[PDB]
């Protein structure tokens, strides 16, 4: 089907031992008719999820801006959140680190 | 405010270089009214994303399910999909491969 869509999967590798959470953004599905199937051609295991476990979520995709100072020898990890335009209220910042070059 | 929230961005690290695409999740939000904003006490910086950046999408947070072989020597990454519960109808496959230990 076409209707069922995976975006993406937060990690790609984890510990064969499972057990370990993660998340995948995808398109429309009803959490009460809808489940994770790991597999291969002669096996099949399942996500462990319940139906709280489905958001309803907003993603952006942007571009980072470059950060002022481009000779920084050391790691800066500044502040991210967003913001609206009319009333320019903020949300709590979420941490992000801009690396050296 | 508390009406604004992010849940998190893909990466926590990226070059001081800027330009690099990464995408955020979030809680409801004005695609018109709304925007991402990089800073620290003395300088800020803007996210660059248009409205068809801002995408509504769905969630799943999940245990992984333990792997076939525990005594894996060698990576193995099997599939990832969606399946529906009533007619089991499954979605494209996104690789994920298991890790040993």
């Amino acid at each position: 089907t076409s209707e069922l869509r995976i975006c993406r999967i937060n990690k790609e590798s984890g510990p064969c031992t499972g057990g370990e959470e993660l998340y995948l953004l995808c398109d429309k599905v009803q959490k009460e008719d809808i489940s994770v199937r790991f597999s291969t051609a002669s096996w099949e295991g399942r996500g462990d999820f319940s139906q709280a476990d489905v958001h309803r979520q907003i993603a952006i995709v942007f571009k980072t801006p470059p950060y002022e100072d481009l000779e920084i020898s050391e790691p800066v990890t500044v502040n991210v959140q967003l913001q609206r335009l009319t009333d320019g209220e903020c949300s709590e910042p979420l941490p992000f680190t801009y690396l050296p070059r």
